[PDB]
């Protein structure tokens, strides 16, 4: 407790001696309070995306996407002992599985640096960017002093900041790298590695899955939603996360064992609260640490949860009050005996899944779930799921996949979502400071990402096509992400769906964008194209006048005419 949390506590307080105020009005009820210190990044249009796509000003899904908790002050119970054994010999079994052709090993500072050279989320909060500190040797005897006493199984600078998304200095971020990188930098959660895990996987990769994982003999296809993820996951889930420490040897099992022990089942963060001071609070439960060591962990915490609501639906267990000494062995020989093919059952991102049990007794096994915390989204805690009876309708990572006929017969599985959606989120630009060359460049990853994703959405196709006429030909896409390149798209096209395709028998590339084929019209428009009404009509009959008010904005560049790999534009 307080001897884990004292110190980085004390440090704070002290730069603070002044203004340390305990409030005694504080509005924290699950977090532990401790005192308080006086203190003192909003959505931005892109103009060259807006611009090129006007019918869309009208649209309310679009434009108010541009405008403008009591989930992280909850407690979730104790598991009951069944569940908490389950769940043990379970993650036991999984991180073995994991394991057996990955060797863990420490990501090095060399691996860091080259990361943040090259622009990443590493969430960070002397230096003004990452870029420096990693360039000045001062830093680095920082991180020294905090990883020797990590090895003394003490801390005093690992502490979060809450805005949720928890911010640490780079220092920490690196330790936590240093001792749990290799889950993400080694891909553990690959589908070759994990057989449920989709890491790596691109959107021209997912429909694919989906349909392998429809192929198998079972039910339906379930793909609930938990509520609040992040904040249902127990110190009983943090401590079968910490397992994969007795995979590690020396120096990195201690480094990795104090990351567990002292940042992640300890925990100081510092809040904004606007009453303005800074509230140091902390708690042991829940997820908080860097967004891809949280992918993994969440990953791996839901593929076993769903490995044991399938054992609940497969009757393996009674009850989750005790399990008997011959359910246990019941449960190890089950993992042992179908474990792997139970697992090529599912798609799981993170906390996102998508499980096709072997029957739909699954809908109703909910006691397990429900006891483990993981209490699923909209839907009364014991009323039973409703599962999906086709593949092209299941939702996963804010997508649904089309099956997709070129006219040579190949098979396209696309992915697919609201296009008021993605019109909405290319209209976006985060921070500021932006130049009008940068914003271009945005606008044109969007409309490569398009060109690539969803070149089966008339309105995308040809908007992507009006950006990369409107932006610099040789303009390099800023901010698996394979449009971002100053390559052709039709060849990108072909390696994507063609040559790399493992779906694809026939390799004969693409030699137009006319051989790439569209959704049906009525299928477009359910998607939420709009084909079909006079704004879009008018919108692409006069597209080269949009094209040209860009052009002019942005100067005299050099540009290409993209229009007449369209048929209508091609004369
Ligand atoms: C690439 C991710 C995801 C992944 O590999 N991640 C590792 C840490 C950050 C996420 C895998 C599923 C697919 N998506 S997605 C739908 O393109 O966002
Ligand atoms: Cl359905
Ligand atoms: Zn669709």
């Amino acid at each position: 407790n307080l001897d884990i949390i004292g110190k980085r506590i004390e440090k704070i307080k002290q730069e603070h001696e002044t203004s340390w105020h305990y409030d005694q009005d504080h509005p924290y009820k699950t977090w532990a309070y401790h005192g308080s210190y006086e203190t003192k990044a909003s959505s931005m249009v892109n103009g060259v995306v807006r611009l090129l796509t006007k019918p869309w000003d009208i649209i309310p899904m679009v434009t108010q996407m541009a405008m403008t908790k009591e989930k992280v002050d909850t407690r979730t119970q104790e598991p009951k002992e069944g569940t908490k054994k389950l769940m043990k010999i379970t993650a036991e079994w999984l991180w073995k599985e994991l394991g057996k052709k990955k060797t863990p090993r420490m990501c090095t500072r060399e691996e860091f640096t080259r990361k943040v050279r090259s622009n990443a989320a590493l969430g960070a909060i002397k230096w003004k960017s990452a870029r420096e500190a990693v360039e000045d040797s001062g830093f680095w005897e920082l991180v020294d002093k905090e990883r020797n006493l990590h090895l003394e199984g003490k801390c005093e600078t690992c502490v979060y900041n809450m805005m949720a998304i928890w911010y640490m200095w780079l220092g920490a971020r690196f330790l936590e790298f240093e001792a749990l990188g290799f889950l993400n930098e080694d891909h553990w959660f690959s589908r070759e590695n994990s057989l449920s895990g989709v890491e790596g996987e691109g959107l021209h990769k997912l429909g694919y899955i989906l349909r392998d994982v429809s192929k198998k003999e079972g039910g339906a296809m379930y793909a609930d939603d938990t509520a609040g993820w992040d904040t249902r996951i127990t110190l009983e889930d943090l401590k079968n996360e910490e397992m994969v420490t007795n995979h590690m040897e020396g120096e990195h099992k201690k480094l990795a064992e104090a990351i567990f022990k002292l940042t992640y089942q300890n925990k100081v963060v510092r809040v904004q609260r606007p009453t303005t001071v800074m509230d140091i609070i902390s708690r042991r439960d829940q997820r908080g640490s860097g967004q891809v060591v949280t992918y993994g962990l969440n990953t791996f915490t839901n593929m076993e949860a769903q490995l044991i609501r399938q054992m609940e639906g497969e009757g393996v267990f009674k009850s989750i009050q005790h399990l008997t000494v011959t359910e246990e062995i019941a449960v190890k020989n089950w993992l042992v005996r179908v474990g792997r093919e139970r697992l090529s059952r599912m798609a799981i991102s993170g906390d996102d899944c998508v499980v096709k049990p072997l029957d739909d007794r699954f809908a109703s096994a909910l006691t397990a779930l429900n006891d483990m915390g993981k209490v699923r989204k909209d839907i009364q805690q014991w009323e039973p799921s409703r599962g999906w009876n086709d593949w092209t309708q299941v939702p996963f990572c804010s997508h649904h996949f089309h099956e997709l006929i070129m006219k040579d017969g190949r098979v396209l599985v696309v992915p697919c979502r609201n296009q008021d959606e993605l019109i909405g989120r290319a209209r976006i630009s985060q921070g500021a400071g932006w130049s009008l060359r940068e914003t271009a460049c945005l606008g044109k990853s969007y409309a490569q990402m398009w060109s690539l994703m969803y070149f089966h959405r008339r309105d995308l196709r040809l908007a992507a096509n009006a950006i990369c006429s409107a932006v610099p030909s040789h303009w390099v896409p800023t901010s698996t992400h394979e449009w971002m390149t100053t390559e052709d798209m039709l060849t990108v096209w072909n390696r994507v769906w063609i040559q790399e395709n493992p779906w694809m028998e026939d390799k004969t590339p693409v030699e137009s964008w006319e051989e790439i084929p569209y959704l049906g019209k009525r299928e477009d428009q359910w998607c939420g194209s709009l084909i079909g009404l006079t704004s879009r009509a008018t919108w692409a009959k006069n597209i080269q006048t949009a094209i040209n008010q860009v052009r002019s904005l942005i100067g005299n560049e050099e540009y290409t005419d993209y229009m007449p790999s369209m048929k209508r534009f091609r004369r």
